[PDB]
């Protein structure tokens, strides 16, 4: 059985949630990845050093004995955020990056951004101190068709922002379109992107033909096949400013399989082997390690991990569900037979 | 306050299911509509006169005393259907129409059923079409449009006297196609495809109760459908595609397609016509255009809608599970008096 040995990977885009759900889901990340970028979209969000320090410790408390795992914390950008708080957290090694969610005029200033123009002082501060900006690049305006939201972000927000702040380092998180793949391919050394396993493995048909599949519902929404193919081609090319970010985003089963299902795939348990399957299919396994273990560190100016893990091409069955305190979590590819797993 | 009186409507596209579900859902149709086209996609499908006659009795058994409702039965077309079976059922008054479902027991090509279609054309039986292609690599949002080009237009060029209803049209492509067609081409439109677009199903959460086939399209398609009905074009008519499933078959890891809209469809169409400043065309959509296309008389009774806000029930009881109606828990602007 074929063996794939790689430097220990990292996850450059992760949701760990909090409380009991955090206790459940952390082990699936800590058992495999050395570090992860931990997103700040708690309720309430992580917008202060104190909260990030506290949250970091809750994460560390939940790491099983012996796992070598370091959470890399983020600040949720809001209109009200003091640039000095951000800077202090970056300087103290508490915030590795800050995250910009979609703007909306009606958002409370404690919970997000009304527009990019309103948070120039903080963005300028990030440019100054060399702090990376992580972007969920969709516009939210009600008239705009959901499938166009990412492309429209590129024209309306990302390009003007990058033209404004020429030294700002930006990660275009979880890209899902040819439009984004091309934009990132054609960008400079200050622009990178992450790609999830579901956006490489699937397109909107897998979510909507023969049934509606809420466990494949996530944001940005799965796009038509031509976009999926662009993404696969981008990672297969060896392009070195794209890297692993799972966007593992767990919700209890009853919240996914409801009359209004929550967005997000719980893909931490199965992402890495899914990535391996994609790179193999694209005849590009030579570029798999870099994607998983080198490109991200290089973009963030952090060291590459010096231990190794092995995947083995031996069929395993994914769990049907994973028990929480009250309900259950359905993992990405639940109940399926997968091609690659971790040894 | 505002009351709108209309000729009693008919539903030219309905799923009544069978067994306990049939018992629950029929009265929501029979209390309002004089007739309905009862689709044949049972399991197993209705592909014979005997099966159609039995199903029709099960339907009548479940109609409350005092409702004047006539189910109009259909044959489920299959590759191997005997044209004699279809015709006999038409001549006996059992089959009003035949329904073409592209496979995925459905039909795998128009060419495999040409003898059936030629007979239908001969005898003057209308063909009802679920107009989507199904090839795996064709994007779901394109399947209706591709069907027009690859299947519908070549079919109608080959059988120029065949009467065809393009069921539940969902696109500008279909709307223009039907608007520019001849007197042998008509269409039905559902309330959901007038009221909503794909953003309503997908933004801020995934909403399985708005998941139906053909899939809700982009807003420009929705607007084309609204403009078509509002124009007074007389070969579009009411067909709900009420397509009920138990709550937890909708709210699952793989939710079934279909909106249970019988309870709320008539009022929802009223809202759409009002919104388009086209209430003068509402009666004809509901109660005249379908009968004209099918060669049937219009109903000779009337009903009233009243513009008084009612809440739609959060659910409806079944023997097993519940049934969530279209617009459940929502306020609706018009209701039947
Ligand atoms: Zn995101
Ligand atoms: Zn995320
Ligand atoms: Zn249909
Ligand atoms: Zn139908």
């Amino acid at each position: 059985s074929q063996v794939l040995k790689i430097r220990r990977p990292d996850d450059w885009h992760l949701h760990l949630r909090d409380g009991d759900m955090l206790k459940t889901v952390v082990p699936y990340t800590s058992e495999i990845y050395g570090r992860a970028i931990v997103m700040p979209n708690l309720a309430p969000p992580v917008t202060t050093v104190e909260a990030a320090v506290a949250y970091r410790q809750r994460i560390l408390d939940a790491v099983p004995a012996g796992h070598d795992f370091t959470p890399l914390m983020t600040c949720y950008l809001t209109d009200s955020l003091d640039p000095n708080e951000l800077e202090r957290g970056f300087n103290e090694g508490v915030f590795t990056a800050a995250k910009l969610y979609p703007a909306n005029a009606t958002t409370n200033s404690s919970h997000g951004v009304t527009s990019v123009d309103a948070i120039m002082p903080v963005l300028e501060r990030m440019e100054k101190i060399g702090m990376p900006l992580l972007v969920h690049g969709e516009v939210t305006h009600a008239d705009i068709d959901i499938f166009d939201r990412e492309a429209r972000f590129i024209e309306s927000v990302m390009e003007p922002l990058r033209q404004r702040l020429t030294a700002l380092k930006v990660v275009f998180e979880h890209i899902t379109t040819k439009d984004a793949a091309d934009y990132v391919r054609d960008g400079n050394e200050r622009l990178a992107a992450t790609i999830t396993p579901q956006h490489l493995m699937f397109n909107r048909n897998h979510m909507l033909v023969g049934g509606v599949r809420p466990h494949l519902y996530c944001l940005p929404i799965l796009k038509r096949n031509i976009h999926q193919q662009a993404l696969r081609e981008l990672v297969a090319s060896g392009f070195n400013r794209v890297f692993l970010g799972t966007d593992s985003a767990p919700h209890a089963r009853h919240r996914k399989e409801s009359s209004c299902g929550c967005a997000g795939c719980f893909n931490a348990p199965t992402a890495l082997g899914s990535y391996a399957t994609v790179f193999e299919e694209m005849n590009a396994l030579q570029h798999f390690e870099a994607f998983c273990s080198v490109n991200g560190p290089q973009f963030y100016g952090l060291p590459v991990n010096d231990t190794f893990i092995e995947l083995v091409r031996e069929e395993q069955q994914v769990a049907e569900s994973i028990a929480l305190t009250d309900d259950t979590l359905v993992p990405f590819l639940a109940g399926e037979t997968v091609r690659w797993s971790v040894k």
